[PDB]
RNA sequence: UGCCAUGUACGUCGCACUCAAUAGUCAGUUUUCUGUUUUUUUUUUUUUUUUUUUUUU
């Protein structure tokens, strides 16, 4: 979101969602606007919310991912690629009112 | 308190100071660094920093 606001695109404003967002910002992302909105979303809109007005969607194929391991008996949640049916439900997020384009930043071999 | 017999033997002398100067043996390639003063103090205690995600009579 702050690279983006420096970037300061013309007619573009951006929006975050996540899981400890206001209830209010929650329903902002919901509402209505004039122009382009940039939306920078979490799990939370890859599996609940279906965020609507979506065009196209960016993977990184990047999430992070609870774990709990035998050695350090402590939960973790570390960074890992995301699976190839998340990789497919976060490439559906997209095409609800129109054709939409998914954009993987990385390979089809990974 | 008177007397004491006669002749009877002599000379001259030495001492010192000393002694010097002597044989043969030629030569050693070119070039080089090395070099000097001056500000001096080198050294002084620090800190809290980010967030997958989702359900429970």
């Amino acid at each position: 979101a702050d690279a983006l606001n420096k970037l300061n695109l013309r007619h573009t404003e951006i929006l975050p969602l996540y899981a400890r967002l206001s209830n209010s910002e929650q329903n902002r992302v919901f509402q209505s606007h004039s122009g382009r909105r940039i939306v920078l979303a979490t799990n939370v809109a890859e599996t609940s919310l279906t965020v609507p007005g979506i065009k196209y969607v960016i993977d990184p194929g990047t999430a992070r991912i609870s774990r709990y391991s035998y050695r350090t008996k402590v939960q973790r949640l570390p960074i890992e690629p995301i699976s190839q049916a998340s990789a497919n439900q976060r490439k559906g997020r997209c095409g609800r009112v129109s054709e939409g384009i998914c954009i993987r930043l990385y390979s089809e071999d990974d």
